[PDB]
């Protein structure tokens, strides 16, 4: 089936968030389900005996299918001097460019678990009813936070080595300076095993978040998908997956299943076969742009010709901006940062002035003074997905004029930090023109798919039946926090009222 094409009860589209929790449900409940992963199985050690690259050592493995390696977003100015050219291959970490707007993706098995700073951050309650006011909140936060945080291993820092290790005084210094500014801060919850990064300090363990490791993927303490949802997915007998595999086309059989067309590359991109791979149910779990892009190509080329017109729309960035202040000399942040935030600014009331900001490490590994900031804002400008039939793209209309809202709000928190303290901004970490603010790049892409619009309030797409979407592509393009708790609870929610009523 995955090797030559063929049936299957249930496909889910990529191994992401959305995805993991949709196929260890379906896995649970007997469904033989495979899972479509264009990316890697990230498990065979490289050429430094490592998974993956660190960000002071960034090689072909950094990067989907660039000709060059890039500094982390922030740090240019101290990493250019380790890029190099690279051959492009099925690494870990895409950049896709839109006209005005950058969205960082994961690629491989777990999706941007594997690159992402592991925050596990459950939204306000009083904003999430403003968002999603179709979807029953107690439900939610009474039964599927409480299960997301469990399953995603969800954990906390201990405060005594917070406050005693060299590792945060870049946090601390945030704190400070935050604090004489009448700003608070609050802990963030993670997936990367704190007992882990205490004894990576001690050095007794090898170390990840302490070796300047993240974003390209850590080759330990990081609880990514695989290990947890995906791991227990496939222990369910029930479940395989396919990797270098993607999804191009979805159509609709005569009898109402779907039938997908299937590219199998290898890890430099050359096609090695098309299948065709058809199932009853199809769960899209591609992303916010991957499963956005397969409906609306489905829509405008005629495959899925009863999807709405909603299919495409109410996109944002999450409200993502980076901003960075220089610190007075007596401030320093040290040389040696863990790359995984444990603390964040909380000025996020659900009024449009709204932020909370992730106290960012920097990987110099030198003395900078640089305090780096990922401000989520509430901005409410939306982009759409259109479709270009001669590229066969889903573009992204984004203009970087609707993140000035966005700009506003990040520059009104840290103008009042920089008064408190007569600190002044950076303006040279992004380019080389004068820019404090970062206001073109997201991690946390939202919408393209949005529950209730383009779907019902369980992700059922409208205009099919048996056809449901996952993941980021369903919330609408804001959640005030980090966002893939809410995605593993909404999917949760989702794929538990799916198995019920429609399986
Ligand atoms: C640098 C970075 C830092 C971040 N930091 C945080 C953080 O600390 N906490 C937080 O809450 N969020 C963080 N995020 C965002 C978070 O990782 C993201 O919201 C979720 O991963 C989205 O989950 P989805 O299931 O929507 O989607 P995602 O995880 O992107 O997974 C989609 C999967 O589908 C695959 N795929 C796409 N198209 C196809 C296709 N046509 N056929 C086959 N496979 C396909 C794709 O390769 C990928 O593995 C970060 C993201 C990045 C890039």
């Amino acid at each position: 089936s995955a090797d030559n094409g063929g049936y299957v009860p249930a496909v889910v589209i990529g191994t992401g968030y959305g995805a993991a929790v949709s196929a260890l449900r379906l896995g649970e409940a007997g469904v033989q389900t495979l899972m479509l992963e264009m990316g890697q199985l990230w498990n065979q050690p490289g050429p430094d005996g490592n998974i993956f690259c660190g960000m002071l050592n960034p090689d072909k493995r950094s990067s989907w299918f660039k000709n060059r390696t890039e500094a982390p977003l922030g740090s240019f100015l101290w990493l250019d001097v380790v890029n190099r050219n690279i051959d492009p291959y099925a690494g870990v970490l895409d950049r896709v460019n839109y006209d005005q707007m950058s969205v960082y993706v994961g690629r491989g098995v777990g999706g941007g678990s594997l690159v992402n700073g592991g925050m596990a951050v459950e939204p306000k309650r009083s904003y999430f009813e403003e968002i999603l006011p179709r979807v029953d909140s107690s439900e939610m936060y009474d039964r599927y936070f409480p299960r997301a945080n469990s399953m995603l291993r969800v954990n906390h820092i201990d405060t005594k080595w917070f406050e005693d290790t060299e590792w945060y005084k870049f946090a601390r210094v945030s704190r400070e300076q935050a604090g004489k500014a009448g700003l608070g801060t609050v802990f963030v919850p993670n997936v990367y095993d704190f007992g882990y990064m205490q004894r990576e300090a001690a050095g007794e363990v090898p170390k990840s978040a302490l070796a300047t490791e993240v974003i390209y993927g850590n080759n330990h303490g990081k609880q990514s998908l695989d290990k947890t949802y995906l791991a227990a997915a496939l222990g369910t007998g029930k479940v395989t997956i396919q990797t270098l595999h993607q999804v191009k086309t979805i159509r609709q059989t005569k009898d109402g299943g779907y039938a997908l067309t299937v590219e199998q590359k290898d890890t430099d991109g050359k096609l090695l076969a098309t299948k065709e791979i058809s199932c009853r149910y199809l769960f899209l779990g591609a992303g916010s742009l991957g499963s956005t892009e397969l409906l609306v190509r489905a829509r405008d080329t005629g495959t899925l010709p009863n999807l709405n017109s909603e299919v495409g729309a109410g996109w944002g960035p999450n409200g993502n901006i980076m901003t960075a202040r220089a610190n007075h000399m007596w401030n320093p942040t040290g040389a040696h940062q863990s790359s995984i935030p444990a603390l964040g600014i909380d000025a996020w009331d659900n009024s449009d002035s709204s932020v909370f900001a992730q106290i960012a490490p920097m990987p110099a590994g030198l003395e900078t003074w640089v305090s780096l900031y990922l401000a989520i804002t509430k901005n409410p400008q939306r982009g759409t997905f259109v479709y270009d039939a001669a590229t066969d793209r889903a573009k992204l209309n984004w203009t970087r004029d609707q993140n000035a809202p966005a700009v506003n709000a990040a520059k009104a928190l840290f103008d009042r930090i920089n008064k408190a303290n007569g600190t002044i901004y950076r303006y040279d970490l992004f380019g080389t023109q004068l820019k404090a603010f970062a206001d073109d790049f997201c991690y946390q892409p939202l919408g393209g798919c949005v529950l209730g619009k383009a779907t019902d309030d369980y992700g059922r797409v409208a205009g099919y039946k048996n056809l449901y979407v996952t993941d980021g592509s369903l919330i609408p393009g804001s959640v005030g926090v980090n966002p893939f708790v809410t995605i593993t609870a909404l999917a949760e929610r989702n794929v538990e009222r799916i198995i019920k009523q429609d399986v």
